[PDB]
């Protein structure tokens, strides 16, 4: 009989099941108190994907690694300047991918959309998630 379920393994599974109904594949949660209560990570600069499988990748900057490995250790993490867009560049299509449109601003989303892959589609996702 296993070690119960961290809350943010528990509100992560929450999420992934919310996403059939938004019609999307995975999640990219770029706001930081959002992030934080999926995570545990409290540092100030981060990004964090959410697939409908269940898992997960988290980016943050060369600040932070140390912390996020300690913080998050159930979540491979990727080191990035810009944690967003690299993130969604490493996914491979096809794949619908919401974002918090309530919070990116115009410019964020724009420069995000630049690095979608060519079949990765962005979906605006209004709500806290
Ligand atoms: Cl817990």
């Amino acid at each position: 009989a296993p070690l119960a379920d961290t809350r943010f393994l528990q509100r992560r599974r929450a999420l992934s099941a919310q996403l059939a109904a938004k019609r999307i594949d995975a999640m990219l949660v770029t706001h930081l108190t959002h992030i934080r209560y999926l995570s545990g990570f409290t540092g100030s600069n981060a990004a964090l994907i959410i697939n409908k499988d269940l898992s997960a990748r988290i980016s943050t900057d060369g600040r932070y690694i140390t912390q996020i490995a300690e913080q998050v250790p159930d979540i491979e993490s990727l080191m990035a300047r810009n944690c967003a867009p690299a993130l969604l560049s490493d996914i491979n299509g096809p794949k619908r991918v919401g974002f918090e449109a309530d919070y990116l601003s115009v410019s964020q989303c724009e420069e995000l959309r630049k690095s979608a892959g060519s079949d990765v589609e962005l979906i605006p996702v209004t709500g806290a998630i």
